[PDB]
């Protein structure tokens, strides 16, 4: 995988947009996420009895969470690929901790490009979509190879 400095730029532009509501942009993900992919809710013993969206939303441990991820994640985009030291620790904690497959990562991936297009249309076009997709996939793909050396067949 790789991105132009361009592409670069189109994500950390975008994301300087979550950052302005990170907590509102991760509701939404998560929200997305689980009404995505039911199953996925169940990774979490302190909100998986969530069901409505309402109840989704009132849900200070989800969005709690949601600050997490996008927090962690946000660092590691800034790092424009060179995220060695930001990913090992998550890739070991989902394989070895949390035990998430790397579907599950694919999922909320797909979350996260619809909420930052459905938030922001005016911007978030086809370029910035296509190379928030490519690091993503880079780092879902940095994560496969740490949990493939760990032997976690996520
Ligand atoms: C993508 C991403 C970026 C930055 C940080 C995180 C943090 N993940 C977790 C941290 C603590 C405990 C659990 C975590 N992730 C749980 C999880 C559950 C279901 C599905 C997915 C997909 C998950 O990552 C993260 O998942
Ligand atoms: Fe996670």
């Amino acid at each position: 995988m790789v991105l132009s400095e361009g592409e670069w730029q189109l994500v950390l532009h975008v994301w300087a947009k979550v950052e302005a509501d990170v907590a509102g942009h991760g509701q939404d993900i998560l929200i997305r996420l689980f009404k995505s992919h039911p199953e996925t809710l169940e990774k979490f013993d302190r909100f998986k009895h969530l069901k409505t969206e309402a109840e989704m939303k009132a849900s200070e441990d989800l969005k709690k969470h949601g600050v997490t991820v996008l927090t962690g994640l946000g660092a590691i985009l800034k790092k424009k690929g060179h995220h060695e030291a930001e990913l090992k620790p998550l890739a070991q904690s989902h394989a070895t901790k949390h035990k998430i497959p790397i579907k599950y990562l694919e999922f909320i991936s797909e979350a996260i490009i619809h909420v930052l297009h459905s938030r922001h249309p005016g911007d978030f076009g086809a370029d910035a979509q296509g190379a928030m997709n490519k690091a993503l996939e880079l780092f879902r793909k940095d994560i496969a190879a740490k949990y493939k050396e760990l032997g976690y067949q996520g």
